[PDB]
């Protein structure tokens, strides 16, 4: 990606080819560099990504109301999953987590659980992903506490068949 | 929230309690206005937010890899589903749906198919958030094109159930 507007020495604008302006601090970064230029790697220090406050409506409360703690926690519980499965899975996991996890205190709070209905066939049918999602929940319980009923657990399989981009082992 | 650091008149950085590092541009944000302050949401115009190379491993392609237009439509998506269930859904869904989008239309491409062998219990036990998720999924294809089948539209209903906040209404 290609630097193109410059704020100062420090910090820089880019337009990333997915269409997306970046924000990027680095240090001496448009120093001996110059605008059109690819954005140099290693003088990276922090980056913030563009919310286009016009058409992400529902997408800022993502980015502003979920604690960086949480985003930790579920990148490392999925990051977990990833090393145990070998593929890239679907970012959509992720971002489920850091909400799910939330919800799941509060549920936790209101003495409320869900239920997978199709839990029964689902421990059977997908025994390797839902294994993992409790290896997964291990790591949950065992990092942050927060404990969820193999319903729960079997949701997060659902996620995880849905994040596993092609089957080959 | 508050304005923290000042660039410029029309840039200000952001810390927030999440401990997000924001960049939000807008004419004169800074214009007058205070280190400690509340940043103005009229001039709220671009915002930005902070992603770490470090901490960021997949959560950095997320907000690099979802186009607007995909972001739209997803908006759109959970707004036609919000607005039939009359429930303001966990913000999972929407950045799920931006992911398993484009991941639908990636695995369309690939030839990538996957049969819901639990949808034929979930025809009885998932009524009306499966209809929705079709009705939903008639509305993208409708007006992107990408079509997906009852199986996929399944899973997105596993995803509309997970960021449900239960028939609380």
């Amino acid at each position: 990606m290609k630097i193109a507007k410059v704020i100062n020495n420090n910090v820089i604008s880019v337009v990333n080819e997915q269409g997306k302006e970046l924000v990027v601090m680095g240090r001496g970064l448009a120093f001996q560099k110059k605008s059109g230029d690819d954005v140099d790697e290693a003088r990276i220090e922090k980056v913030f990504t563009l919310d286009n406050k016009d058409v992400s409506e529902k997408f800022k409360t993502l980015l502003y109301d979920i604690p960086i703690e949480c985003m930790e926690v579920s990148e490392e519980i999925i990051s977990y999953a990833k090393l145990q499965l070998g593929k890239k899975l679907n970012d959509s996991i992720y971002v489920s987590l850091t909400n799910h996890i939330n919800f799941a205190i509060q549920r936790n709070q209101k003495g409320l659980d869900i239920k997978n209905a199709l839990l029964w066939e689902t421990k059977r049918l997908y025994k390797d992903e839902f294994a993992i999602g409790k290896e997964a929940l291990v790591m949950v319980k065992n990092k942050t506490g927060v404990s969820l009923p193999e319903d729960e657990a079997g949701f997060i399989a659902l996620h995880i068949v849905n994040a596993e981009l092609n089957e080959l082992q």
